[PDB]
């Protein structure tokens, strides 16, 4: 339902916690939250039920890092639990995803095939095993997740990291809307732009099928073949 | 003429740069910044000229640091010269201000009489100073602060920091405008909003008398008696 990340220097969860408390009105069953370090050091947090308990854990675990990713989840596949909340795993790769893979079922086959245990009832665990997959084959997580998402049927917005490679973000929009922020040295995307106002008023929103490489440095925004595409950014009234 | 301040956690030299770019309008003979690490290694880099002299000499020497200060001059006290630019120093205080301190010779006697060597021939020196000189008596940086304020007579603003203790700006607005900018886990100080909007549009005015403490979490906003008042945040998109 609510996806923010983030990618800075700065520790970034409590940005990405307030942009879940921005998210909240569209209501949800479950929520959470990883961050990375610079070392690939990845905590995850996830709670059934609202992002104040999510919250009130993260207050014990001060979580460290600079690149995250943080959902809020209205359930479609599998029930709310702390098993099927976000972000899901698969192993190195961290995925939050609004929306719904269509197609999950002949793709968790294949990948159980690969060698891949779904832990959860989601079809986002497939978005995860598949990028793992894709990466396997060799080349960069962008490139991975370019051969990745062709995969994927349904209308969804999906970011993917890889905690050994913090640096980078990959976000694809396919049917759910994606917005990227501009900061000074780090970069966020957020479901709505609305979760963002807090850090910047500067937004790039991503087109239906575009696909963003996101450093703290740089937006790289591509389609489908890999052609980049030229997006424009735009300062928001919005308060 | 200008001045930006930040206290954050990630490093501010690119911020505070951007801010001095977004005050050249004014106009300006010399511009320079300090920064210092959570270790309270502090790099100053001044320059007579232009800002993106300046930025072209930062990027030789990546400044690292969460905490920094930084200002462009028109000269008031002393030729434009990198040696009369801003922040200037007095061991680990350092210090940039907007103004003029009408007062400074009768200062300077003093403290040159107290031990201190002056460098420069700017007022702004005896601030940092007599700031040093307040903080060798005890207490924190806006104690020293306090007891400062007072005996400096002139339409001026300061932002000072103490690179041994990195984690506070200090601030005081007596006749020349100073605003705070809100950040999430960052502040921010200049003298213009207009420095700040690329990270907040959450703003402070101080008023006039008031001494600010900030640090990344908190504003502590006092008067000078020491009596601590409560100033309303802004929100302000240009
Ligand atoms: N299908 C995924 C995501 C559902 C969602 O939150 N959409 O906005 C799930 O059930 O977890
Ligand atoms: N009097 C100080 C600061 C002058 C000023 O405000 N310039 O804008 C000096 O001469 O350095
Ligand atoms: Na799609
Ligand atoms: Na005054």
């Amino acid at each position: 339902c609510g996806i923010v990340g983030a990618i800075a220097q700065r520790d970034v969860a409590e940005i990405l916690l307030e942009g879940l408390r921005r998210l909240e009105y569209r209501g949800y069953d479950s929520a959470g939250l990883a961050v990375v370090d610079a070392e690939g050091h990845m905590t995850r947090l996830r709670r059934l039920g609202k992002v104040q308990m999510l919250a009130q854990a993260a207050e014990e675990h001060p979580l460290h890092g600079g690149t995250g990713i943080a959902h809020t989840r209205w359930a479609t596949h599998g029930e709310p639990s702390e098993v099927n909340a976000h972000p899901h795993v698969s192993e190195h790769i961290v995925v939050v995803h609004n929306g719904i893979i269509e197609n999950h079922e002949p793709l968790r086959e294949e990948l159980k095939a690969r060698g891949y245990t779904f832990v959860s009832e989601t079809d986002t665990e497939v978005i995860a095993h598949l990028v793992n997959w894709e990466l396997k084959q060799g080349g960069t997580l962008r490139e991975a997740v370019l051969r990745a998402i062709p995969q994927l049927r349904g209308a969804y917005g999906t970011v993917i990291m890889d905690s050994r490679h913090p640096d980078t973000l990959l976000a694809a929009r396919s049917g759910s809307p994606l917005v990227i922020g501009l900061g000074m040295g780090e970069n966020f995307i957020a479901s709505d732009q609305l979760a963002l106002l807090p850090v910047t008023r500067r937004f790039i929103f991503l087109e239906e099928g575009d696909i963003a490489e996101i450093t703290r440095r740089s937006v790289n925004i591509f389609d489908k073949t890999g052609a980049e595409v030229k997006r424009q950014d735009i300062e928001s009234n919005l308060q």
